[PDB]
């Protein structure tokens, strides 16, 4: 299952191409400006077979709870209403979000103790690195 | 989770566009001829959180065991070696198979007591209906 190494609290330490990724999602300028400035915190916990990923920032907080491979409704930070599925590939935690015929993916994997989130939307790619606290 | 209504033994009663689907997978003629003639039987069982789908025919038998949303290695009836994931969407059991940069999906759902499998490969679509025994 999901490695317990994911469990814990994660602090953003780097972000690459987040602006263009947001633009591709349809996020407006003023919103992107605050989205880029946000030094977020991601918290991953588990109770039974149910995994929770909570994102905390000044601007917006989010939280999703899910079982692996079981679709669920999500309200994203920019307030898209998606049908989302989280799966496990080579230890990589892969979230896909579908809405209005569109699709984006957020892949989270552990690299040398850091969590590396890679976001993909229409060939636009961003990378965000977190370190555990 | 996966509805217990899937559990049981299923007999093929109809198949539509299976030939073109096989062609799209790269299946050769003589193999397709036996693949089309095959009156298969699908058996779905569960032990804990692990689901097993066994396909039985004279020509070829197959069997896969998996957890929802967790990638696993599969050897298909035509002997492709794929990385596969099974997920749950609106009660639909969705298998995706990836190999050599390619992708195909087999979606299984229950309709009025029948199991309806829809296979997709490069816009080629097939439908196979099963009734429970
Ligand atoms: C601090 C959160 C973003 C606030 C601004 C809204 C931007 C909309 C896009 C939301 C999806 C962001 C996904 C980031 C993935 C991650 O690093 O966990
Ligand atoms: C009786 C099985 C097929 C035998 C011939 C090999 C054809 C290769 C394609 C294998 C995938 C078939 C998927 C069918 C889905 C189903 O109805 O469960």
């Amino acid at each position: 299952g999901m490695s317990n190494k994911f469990l814990g609290t994660w602090k953003l330490v780097s972000s690459e191409n987040f602006d263009d990724y947001m633009k591709a999602l349809g996020v407006g300028l003023a919103t992107r400006k605050l989205g880029n400035l946000a030094k977020g915190t991601v918290i991953i916990s588990k109770k039974g077979d149910i995994i929770t990923i909570r994102t905390e920032s000044t601007f917006k907080n989010t939280e999703i709870s899910f079982k692996l491979g079981q679709e669920f409704e999500e309200t994203t930070a920019d307030n898209r209403k998606t049908k989302s599925i989280v799966t496990l590939q080579r230890g990589s935690l892969n979230q896909v979000q579908r809405w209005d015929g569109k699709e984006t993916t957020i892949k989270r994997k552990l690299v040398n103790g850091k969590m590396v989130a890679e976001c993909k939307m229409k060939g636009v790619v961003c990378t965000r690195i977190y370190e555990k606290v």
